[PDB]
């Protein structure tokens, strides 16, 4: 089938989904990697490619492409929860706690192809790509991202 057809089918009816619902939804996309290929974008504003392909008043779906040894900022997602499924490659997700105006590294783990990473509310994190290949992921945020807070390291 086709990605937007799949997205309307799976995500279009969700109302106040949990991070659990979002993860479950992402795993329901058949051939997510194949389907997402025409939406993968190269870095423009960011160190990583980022393409927002769907949005209603509940959620927002974004295609992310982190090149080798690139990373995001250390950030939270405002008032939003987030889930991400790795389409291709492997990312390291690092977790932080607020040490005041700043943030200290608290946890880190890998997410491999087909696996999901979760971002509960207020969660501070950074995705990076320590590997020699790109990493492509499919992200969902709910509500759609408004104000991202970026933190400075310890
Ligand atoms: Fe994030």
């Amino acid at each position: 089938m086709e990605l937007y057809e799949c997205i309307q089918d799976i995500f279009g009816g969700l109302k106040n989904p949990s991070v659990k619902d979002l993860a479950t939804s992402l795993k329901q996309i058949p051939n997510a990697a194949k389907l997402s290929q025409p939406y993968i974008k190269e870095p423009d504003q960011y160190a990583y490619g980022r393409n927002a392909i769907y949005r209603n008043n509940e959620l927002e779906i974004i295609v992310i492409n982190i090149p080798p040894n690139k990373e995001t900022t250390v950030h939270d997602h405002g008032q939003s929860i987030g889930c991400a499924m790795v389409l291709e490659g492997k990312l390291l997700n690092s977790i932080y706690r607020s040490t005041g105006e700043h943030a200290e590294l608290s946890n880190s783990y890998f997410v491999h192809e087909g696996e999901c990473l979760i971002s509960t509310k207020g969660l501070i994190h950074k995705m990076s790509n320590p590997t020699s290949e790109r990493m492509v992921s499919l992200h969902v945020y709910s509500p759609p991202l408004e104000d991202m807070t970026v933190f400075e390291e310890q």
